[PDB]
């Protein structure tokens, strides 16, 4: 068994959602899954495994950052995962986008040091698995929740970011920082899976505090069941 | 007017295709535009513009290397284009790619200067226009002409590069090398404007010649389709 | 109230133990604490808040990786937060270093990319406080339990490491290999609190599995006996 | 047969000048040269051989930038180049240098990814060989014309470099930037080849134009008679 | 026989201070030890060998600078040296440092590019030898001599570092700037010798002359005795 | 006075050769100065003053390393020096170069962190002033020594160089290593004075012991004599 997740690959399904939030991965697997059973809770990874519209559907939580979720990554292709989608939550790199909209990453920043590791120091251009990508933004676009389709930031220091340096960056095209993406990605075309993220916006650098929860929580569902409907397309 | 594209308000329409080979252009523009006139030739940067299918279409040259597309694509912004696609050739990084296949680029891992000097040195995942890489990629559907989607590399030295290498990039998703589409990218979200790219595998990385002239040029004829069908998509 | 440890500074001690693991933290409170009261469950990050020889001691989960570690830390710092220790456990660099053998970390090889966008990416030596350090020290000969004293290497990619990389790692002083150190010494100096960090060995670096339980939860035993009258000493 | 630079050995003399612009590669073929004949002209790369007072000269286009540069010179090395000078323009980063005004290049500062990935990342002084570099310096003197021996900086973003950038490389002893000498020194002791450069300040960096044709005119015939003198010499 | 440092094994003692200065090399040895011998001056890096306290000590002079150190250091360990403790001076990096005071070098920043080139450019934290920095903490008290214990940094350019960027740093824990430690500790752990460093604020970074002379020696003094009394523990 | 070179303006002369070695320095000013004087001795950086043919010429100790001659030149540079020519020993990096054998220094490759942080990183093609390099060239000559003109790589670990490395750098054109040239070529255009360098074989990387004390002595007067004859004509 796998050091972190204690799972076993009979437990775990091809598809399966990477929330951030143990917190997340609960609700997830109660509300929309049939027949949900926690496969592992070690290190308050909370896994869980069960069934949407008849096909098999995992839910792993990835702790917060690229090294934590980049251990959980590696560890569920061992267990058998095939393909995996990450539904977060990020924070505005500009006034434009509202909190509870949502984001369809078509690439993220590397700004994180997990990536660095895996490459060696070398540039790189984390993407997500085409196919995943695609099925995720047609689904955003089918169920009509406003959203954005492009580049993320994968950051490591959460407080280092300042919102003169968040308006920077949107000025090359990031809408958002979180901190998982760009690792997710790179393992995918690594690993040979495919791999795909989709978050809410929480709120915007430089904010205290996070979005009114009725806001987050609408927003949150919204993400999910889009990224429900996308992993059964692929 | 522009110091290296010398042209005027006018010559450049909104659409435009970015072979880095100027006697492409031509065949382009003499092949597909109907009417087609040559506004620039000052430094080799052949550029003309005609119509497809009634709509305003332009053919500019970028040279090789992103230092060279960068200094186009700066002006030819500049100048009025707004949705730009490169069109040019590749040299496949594995073995599974055959010459004359298409790739519609998902993202461009940055290994040129040009990107590296207008971010100052910081990371960055180089993707196209959302909706230009989704027009493509369609586009390469509905003509059913066979095609890859995903990473292809863009470096600086091309005689540097060796097989070692290159199958090592392969295995972290590049499909392929070419010297444009960074920068390209990069300066899409730089300028606001709408940019992709779709390649012709010419060969693989270690071949001392190119492909035979016909299976190239077919994928050459599809590719540069491909294109025009996006670009009036968008 | 911080938006990941969700509590209130009259809930958290100024002195801090922090485990990575909420099981360890779990364990810690109830085994070695007095009254012990959980002042946070949010996204898995267990916090406690109890009393050791009547002097109140908190241990607070941090989660694996240094981003999580730092916004954990951070969010500590404000509410309260003066002698932060981190607990844990790491894999031995050589095969010289046994399981269940303490280490007081003298010292934290950056190879993190937290520190790293802190620091801008200036180079850096990250340490503990000298009297938090000092004070380990001085408790593991008090309590005369097998110790080593040195660097440890905080990393990002856990499986990108190879056995080879750990063991030329060696070569220049490092004892083994963690997740969390640097970023809490260098966050130590930053906001002006004391930090230490002493670890258990839980295999020698390259292991499929971990440790057999008795063998480490002896060695986590001593590791946290050690901190606890540690930080009573400051 | 070269993939970029379409011609053989015999068509290219041991004697090399190289412009960047194709449009000056041909004036200078038919202003200096004796029976000059057009070896390759595929992607612009306008080559032509000749004689210039009994001896065999080729003047080849090498494009804009150091990528283009090093496919151009690297081919030209296979085909049988020997001496190869750079006969080109660059921007004065000094307000004491006037347009027209010639520049011996005594080394290049490489601002370029293409030495960057030929060096993997590590430093190094670009420089031309010292012959060479001696014969344009002491030509230029015997001739007369106004010049300046040092310091040049090969950059890759032409549109990203600022005038306070520019002043501030002055002082570090840049007189101007310019887009190809650092990747040919380099492979000039690579391929161990001679190399060398001499520039025509066209501009100061900031001007949205060039210089008066005619003044700038001027200058490109006294560069490429230095050049070509130097070239027979060695 | 070493190239720089020309003694023979039997010249040198297991423990050595270091000064960078050869004048202070000769006044340690001509006044704390007994029976001074100098056994070499070659290139002024002079050394001595005596008795403390009935203890064989040697002083051995370092040059300024990393690699000067780099180059010392090396040839000690090759005959035989097994502690060395640096005895020099730095520049306080706040003005919360008055002259003369005595700093325990708890680690160094490696600003300097000795280190960089032994680690191949790899991160690292520069370290004393754990017990050797116990012992001069130890002494510095028993001896009652008030003193810092912290953060150093290693430099190379004495006349770069600004007013500005000492305070920079100083908000990261740097106590003041010296020019050899980070080599010395990095050499320690990879020689395996025990090493340390004790300094005496001779400045404040931007200060166009030294402190008292007085006020200086007696700080030099009490550093010296702290170090000789310190050795003599390992 | 400055705080390392301890001396007054009119002790030094505008023409300067700066040894590496005390001991060569004054070797240098017994064997070719009349009426030479020591105007320093203070950290062992011996300088004499005395007359060259009629013509006052100082001769200056800068230690070893970048980080020692940078201090010794910005010294040097606040008292008036104005030609300063380093005359030093190097390390061959190629088989091609005998003991003993004279290299005029074109360029230095910066493998230093001095010239690193005087440049806050920024690449850069360390050179000699043109009219002190093109005299050394010309003496050289005249004096009929044999001799090489090309690079030379400036290093700070001169123990961690390999002979591997050493060819491998040898393949772009580097034919020997030393520790100062670099910083001295910087520090001449940044402070507007004329530099160059001149040096003798002294070994081969990888040999135990220098070469022959006769084979390199001769080698160091034939390098004197030319760097004496050089800053005269300048
Ligand atoms: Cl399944
Ligand atoms: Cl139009
Ligand atoms: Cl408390
Ligand atoms: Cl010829
Ligand atoms: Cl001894
Ligand atoms: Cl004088």
């Amino acid at each position: 068994s796998p050091i972190h997740v204690r799972a076993h690959p009979g437990d775990v399904a091809e598809r399966v959602l990477l929330p951030g939030d143990p917190g997340r991965a609960e609700w997830i697997a109660k509300t929309f899954l049939q027949n949900p059973r926690r496969y592992n809770d070690h290190r308050g990874l909370w896994g869980y495994t069960g069934l949407y519209k008849g096909v098999p559907v995992s839910v792993q939580t990835t702790g917060m950052g690229t090294p934590s979720a980049a251990i959980v990554v590696e560890e569920l292709v061992r267990l058998g995962a095939r393909v995996l989608v990450r539904v977060g939550t990020a924070g505005a790199a500009s006034s434009d986008l509202a909190p509870g909209e949502l984001i369809v990453a078509q690439g993220a920043v590397p700004l994180d040091g997990t990536t660095r590791q895996y490459l060696e120091g070398r540039p790189y251009a984390p993407v997500p698995d085409p196919e995943v990508f695609r099925a995720l933004w047609r689904r955003a676009e089918a169920l009509g929740y406003p959203h954005r389709v492009g580049l993320v930031a994968s950051e490591d220091a959460f407080y280092a970011t300042t919102p003169e340096e968040a308006r920077a960056w949107a000025r090359y095209g990031v809408l958002a920082f979180e901190m998982e993406a760009s690792a997710l990605f790179l393992l995918g075309r690594m690993r040979g899976v495919r791999t795909g993220a989709i978050l809410a916006v929480s709120n915007r650098i430089g904010d205290p505090e996070l979005a009114p929860p009725e806001v987050l929580q609408e927003g949150v569902r919204r993400m999910v069941e889009v990224a429900l409907e996308a992993v059964l397309e692929v």
